[PDB]
């Protein structure tokens, strides 16, 4: 017995993304993009 509104259960998953999916998508795009700006910031100083 429980909610998952025998119908929001399914799109649920979607919007229970809305806050998840999301988290963890923008999680590791400041996290990797930053790693960037660590690296292609002492990574354009060398060329040769």
């Amino acid at each position: 017995a429980d909610k998952s509104d025998l119908g929001y259960t399914g799109l649920t998953d979607e919007q229970a993304q809305e806050l998840h999916s999301v988290y963890m998508s923008g999680l590791w795009l400041f996290s990797a993009v930053a790693i960037v700006a660590h690296l292609a910031v002492y990574i354009w100083r060398p060329w040769f």
